[PDB]
């Protein structure tokens, strides 16, 4: 997270932080918990994944630190992948973790509620980016999860930000202007709270962008609530 500031330990319950054990564990992506066995995140983030096995997902962490070989963690038993995606700029960057077990909520760990078709009209005046990725371009995964304020712009006005690429409906970004605020590698999978009547919502997932925080150049994020149908049908056993 670029420009941002320390995370209140369980300020943001849903927030989940994936590691990959292959070679030595690191964090991969970030992730958020709709379900007591489900996480939603980036399909860009298995990239080289072949197995689920060497997958980690830990909860209520708020600073990498408390990661140590004996910490409790969340086995992966499949990775869903949205049959449409080819890569995080095209769209559909979207995917679903199945738990091996069970997550059993608590203050430092409950669900993220996911946004309704009846809301794709509300503005959303108090969104926020979380993660441990860089604070910049060429940098490295941060100890204490990171958060920072960002409001979301226009579809109209991010295809203006960025030509070459087509920002579909499925897609929606998030940035000031002049740049300063944003999410960074690292952060994919990560969730963009808004906060809209004593309520939060899941109404991104850090996707992609041109480099960090630049000026006119807008994070972009899957759109949620245009794979709520999606995330019931691959959530139904
Ligand atoms: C991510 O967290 C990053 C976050 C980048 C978001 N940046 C801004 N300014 N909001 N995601 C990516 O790197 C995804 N990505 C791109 O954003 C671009 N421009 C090009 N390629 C990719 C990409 C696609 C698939 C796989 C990879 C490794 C990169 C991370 N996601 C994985 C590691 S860090």
């Amino acid at each position: 997270i670029v420009g941002g500031t320390a995370s209140v330990r369980g300020e943001w319950p849903w927030q989940v932080t994936l590691h990959t054990t292959s070679p030595t564990q690191r964090h991969l992506c970030g992730g958020s918990i709709i379900g007591n066995q489900w996480i939603l995140t980036a399909a860009h983030c298995f990239y080289g994944v072949e197995s689920p096995k060497i997958l980690r997902v830990y909860s209520g962490i708020l600073n990498q630190a408390e990661i140590a070989e004996d910490t409790s963690f969340f086995g992966v038993q499949e990775i869903i992948i949205h049959d449409q995606y080819k890569m995080a700029e095209s769209g559909y960057d979207i995917a679903l973790l199945k738990l091996e077990t069970t997550v059993n909520y608590a203050d430092s760990q409950r669900p993220i509620s996911l946004p309704s078709k009846g809301d794709r009209n509300v503005i959303y005046t108090d969104c926020w980016v979380t993660g441990w990725g860089y604070r910049k371009l060429r940098d490295k995964i941060q100890n204490t999860l990171q958060k920072a304020k960002i409001p979301l712009v226009t579809n109209e006005e991010c295809q203006k930000r960025y030509r070459g690429h087509k920002i579909t409906h499925k897609m929606i970004c998030a940035g000031y202007r002049e740049g300063g605020k944003d999410a960074c590698k690292g952060d994919s999978g990560g969730p963009l709270s808004c906060k809209h009547n004593e309520v939060w919502h899941l109404v991104g997932i850090t996707s992609w962008g041109e480099g960090c925080a630049q000026r006119e150049r807008p994070g972009v994020y899957t759109n949620v609530v245009e794979y709520v149908d999606w995330i019931l049908e691959k959530t139904q056993a």
